[PDB]
C-alpha cells in the first residue's frame, strides 16, 4: 500500500499503520522467532544525492547502535536481486506499541514525565556520544509500550556532528532558535531543545511553540525566552541575524514558575536549562541527567554511551547516487550472521 511492499516470506500478516510519499510503516509478524516487528519501507532513497545520502546515514546509524533507549535494527532487506534493480530497501526494528504524539492528550502527573524524559535524555546522552546529532527529536519520534518504557525513533535526519550542517532541520515546533539565527552552524544541543519542547507539552498538554512559519517560530520563542543583551548579539557571526533582533521588542527574560504554574521549582528550573537561548549556557544530555529533577529515578550504571565513535568517513565526500546506492547495497547484504 503506497505503493506495494514487497515482504520475504520470513515476515508475515502485514498490518498497516504508517503512511506517506518517503514511503511507508506496517507492523509484521516474524516467522522465524513469532515475534511482533515493525518494518519501514524507503520507497524512493535514489530520487536524489540528498535521498541517498540520507538513507545512507539512517542504515548505518540503526546498525550501529546499541542502547535501550534507542530503536535497534533486527534485520535489513530488498527485494532487488542486484545493482540493477535496487530502487528501494526495507529496514526492521522491534514493534513499540504506541507514540508519544498520540498520548499527549493523557494526563502525565510529575513522576510519570520524570521517568519518561529520564529514558529520554539517556538514549540522547548515547547518540551524543557516538559524536551523533538527531535533529529530528518530537513525540511523534518517541515510542512508548505498556510499561512506559521508552525508545527513540527515526534516524532520518540524523547524522555526525559537524561544524557545517544541512540548515533547514528540525521540525519547527521543536526547533531551536539557533537553527534560524546560527543557520547551518548548530551543535547537538538542538536535540536539548527538542526534549525542553516535550517535556513542556506533558506538562500542560500544548505544544508551547506552535509558530505559523520558521520565522514566526523564532517570534513564539523569543516571546518566552527574552531578547538577549548586547553581550549575545555580539556573540554571534552573522550579520542578518544581528538584523531582526535590532529591532529589539525588549522584555527579557520571563520566569518559568510564573511561566509554568502547577509545575514543580525543579521542573521548572529542568526547562529553563533546556530552553536556554545562549548554547552555550544550554544543558547537555550528560549534564541534564544530573539534574536534581532526577533523583528519585537517577541510576549512573545504565547512562551507558557508545562503544564505538560513529564512522563518518563519507560524510565529507562527493558520491553519484549510484555510489551511494553500492555503498548502501554492499551494507544491506553483509548483515547481520
Amino acid at each position: 500500500n503506497k505503493t506495494a511492499w514487497e515482504l520475504p516470506k520470513t515476515y508475515v500478516s502485514p498490518t498497516h499503520v504508517g503512511s506517506g510519499a518517503y514511503g511507508s510503516v506496517c507492523s509484521a509478524i516474524d516467522k522465524r522467532s513469532g515475534e511482533k516487528v515493525a518494518i519501514k519501507k524507503l520507497s524512493r532513497p535514489f530520487q536524489s544525492e540528498i535521498f541517498a545520502k540520507r538513507a545512507y546515514r539512517e542504515l548505518l546509524l540503526l546498525k550501529h547502535m546499541q542502547h535501550e533507549n534507542v530503536i535497534g535494527l533486527l534485520d535489513v532487506f530488498t527485494p532487488a536481486s542486484s545493482l540493477r534493480n535496487f530502487y528501494d530497501f526495507y529496514l526492521v526494528m522491534p514493534f513499540m506499541q504506541t507514540d508519544l504524539q498520540k498520548i499527549m492528550g493523557m494526563e502525565f502527573s510529575e513522576e510519570k514525565i520524570q521517568y519518561l524524559v529520564y529514558q529520554m535524555l539517556k538514549g540522547l546522552k548515547y547518540i551524543h556520544s557516538a559524536g551523533v546529532v538527531h535533529r529530528d527529536l518530537k513525540p511523534g519520534n518517541l515510542a512508548v509500550n505498556e510499561d512506559c518504557e521508552l525508545k527513540i525513533l527515526d534516524f532520518g535526519l540524523a547524522r555526525h556532528a559537524d561544524a557545517e550542517m544541512t540548515g533547514y532541520v528540525v521540525t519547527r515546533w521543536y526547533r531551536a532558535p539557533e537553527v534560524i539565527l546560527s543557520w547551518m552552524h548548530y551543535n547537538q544541543t538542538v536535540d536539548i531543545w527538542s526534549v525542553g519542547c516535550i517535556m513542556a507539552e506533558m506538562l500542560t498538554g500544548k505544544t508551547l511553540f506552535k509558530g505559523k512559519d520558521y520565522l514566526d517560530q523564532l517570534t513564539q520563542i523569543l516571546k518566552v525566552t527574552g531578547v538577549p543583551g548586547t553581550e549575545f548579539v555580539q556573540k554571534l557571526n552573522d550579520k542578518a541575524a544581528k538584523s531582526y533582533i535590532q529591532s529589539l521588542p525588549q522584555t527579557p527574560r520571563k520566569d518559568f514558575t510564573q511561566l509554568f504554574p502547577r509545575a514543580s521549582p525543579q521542573a521548572a528550573d529542568l526547562l529553563e536549562k533546556m530552553l536556554e537561548l545562549d548554547v552555550d549556557k544550554r544543558l547537555t544530555a550528560a549534564q541534564a541527567l544530573t539534574h536534581p529533577f532526577f533523583e528519585p529515578f537517577r541510576d549512573p550504571e545504565e547512562e551507558t554511551e557508545a562503544q564505538q565513535p560513529f564512522d563518518d568517513s563519507l560524510e565529507h565526500e562527493k558520491l553519484t547516487v549510484d555510489e551511494w546506492k553500492q555503498h548502501i547495497y554492499k551494507e544491506i547484504v553483509n548483515f547481520s550472521p
